[PDB]
């Protein structure tokens, strides 16, 4: 059962594309393993977690409310919007939009949330404020998934993203209640089944968010561990492959299997 770094390299061979990987201890933030940690990759829908972090930060500051109801129209609807397309009459609350953006990867939900903060530049500013000067959101859904080769728009580095996620889930950046809501949304993710979740044993905890884009882009961010408690952060991205969705999913799932099989190693 291949060691994780061996598997990551193998995934590059299989996919004909670069793969980035990092694994952090959740408690200490120390890097346990990495591969292309400082290369840039399209975030795709993995940014939706960071967006809801920015929204929760505003909630904590009294600038936003979880229960605030936003009505919107047909014009706002874009592709891959399975929840927002069913609430044209009634609208959705901020809390519901974040649930939709994270757990159902709802694109229109993400756009409505970006409007609440004033656009992608404001998400980038939130990230800068907390110390991540690498992750950048430039565009709205769905254009942010374009993934033109070597275009740095709408990208992160594995090492930047992993630490930003750790800070949102466990740091003082968000209140306890907000930290817990963010992880609860990620735990409830329904749009990542063929990825890390497919390798997880019974009894484990996983809070995650996946992404897919053009040019074969695929990725996932996660906090996971045994015994009902997360203990590591994992970030995986790939871009460039011509392989099918199922083939890309399979490679990520196999990286997960290698991580799980060697987890107990001292």
């Amino acid at each position: 059962h291949p060691e994780t770094l061996v598997k990551v390299k193998d995934a590059e061979d299989q996919l004909g594309a670069r793969v980035g990987y990092i694994e952090l201890d959740l408690n200490s933030g120390k890097i346990l393993e990495s591969f292309r940690p400082e290369e840039r990759f399209p975030m795709m829908s993995t940014f939706k977690v960071l967006l809801c972090g920015a929204v929760l930060s505003r909630i904590d500051a009294g600038q936003e409310q979880l229960g605030r109801r936003i009505h919107y129209s047909q014009n706002d609807l874009v592709e891959y919007s399975p929840v927002t397309e069913k609430h044209l009459t009634d609208g959705m609350t901020v809390r519901e939009l974040c649930s939709a953006a994270i757990t159902m990867s709802d694109n229109t939900a993400a756009n409505l949330l970006l409007t609440t903060i004033g656009g992608p530049k404001e998400l980038t500013a939130f990230l800068h404020n907390m110390g991540d000067h690498v992750t950048r959101l430039d565009r709205w859904e769905p254009e942010l998934n374009e993934a033109i080769p070597n275009d740095e728009r709408d990208t992160t580095m594995p090492v930047a993203m992993a630490t930003t996620l750790r800070k949102l889930l466990t740091g003082e950046l968000l209140t306890l209640a907000s930290r817990q809501q963010l992880i609860d949304w990620m735990e409830a993710d329904k749009f990542a089944g063929p990825l890390l979740r497919s390798a997880l044993p019974a009894g484990w905890f996983i809070a995650d968010k996946s992404g897919a884009g053009e040019r074969g882009s695929r990725g996932i961010i996660a906090a996971l561990g045994p015994d009902g408690k997360p203990s590591r952060i994992v970030v995986i991205y790939t871009t460039g492959s011509q392989a099918t969705m199922d083939e890309r999913n399979r490679q990520i799932a196999e990286i997960g299997a290698s991580l799980i099989k060697h987890w107990a190693a001292a």
